[PDB]
């Protein structure tokens, strides 16, 4: 919501491990995310037909949106919350094409923190959670805000 320097050093130092697979981090992502709320696989014509999760993980385009999610996210988190303009075309698109709750945003989010330790069983402590669900929470809250702003959601 507002993270100290060494929260963001800590997101910041957490991405970079992102940035060296983002192709196997974006789709575990997604596929955690589509396991555990599949209601949010609906929400994908391109990946609805998608179900064990081995049909995901051979789905090419899958993987090729994991890295489109993560490229985006990872643009924002390094604007260490000076991502107004980074969410306005996110939050656009979200809101009003894709039309994605921010409940989504926090299942997602889940996800993000639950494949990072999966990927980096030792690199992830406690203290790197707390940066990065503070980094996705703030995210989150500012999407939100930004969805408000188009005329959208609670
Ligand atoms: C970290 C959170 C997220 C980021 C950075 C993100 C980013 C993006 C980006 C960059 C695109 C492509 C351009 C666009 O349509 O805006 C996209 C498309 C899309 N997003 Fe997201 N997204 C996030 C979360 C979600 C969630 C949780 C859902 C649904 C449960 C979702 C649903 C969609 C859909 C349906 C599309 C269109 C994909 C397609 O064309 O097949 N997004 N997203």
């Amino acid at each position: 919501m507002v993270l100290s320097e060494g929260e963001w050093q800590l997101v910041l130092h957490v991405w970079a491990k992102v940035e060296a697979d983002v192709a196997g981090h974006g789709q575990d992502i997604l596929i955690r995310l589509f396991k555990s709320h599949p209601e949010t696989l609906e929400k994908f014509d391109r990946f609805k037909h998608l179900k064990t999760e081995a049909e995901m993980k051979a789905s090419e385009d899958l993987k090729k949106h994991g890295v489109t999610v993560l490229t985006a996210l990872g643009a924002i988190l390094k604007k260490k919350g000076h991502h107004e303009a980074e969410l306005k075309p996110l939050a656009q698109s979200h809101a009003t094409k894709h039309k994605i709750p921010i409940k989504y945003l926090e299942f997602i989010s889940e996800a993000i923190i639950h494949v990072l330790h999966s990927r980096h069983p030792g690199d992830f402590g406690a203290d790197a959670q707390g940066a990065m669900n503070k980094a996705l929470e703030l995210f989150r809250k500012d999407i939100a805000a930004k969805y408000k702003e188009l005329g959208y959601q609670g």
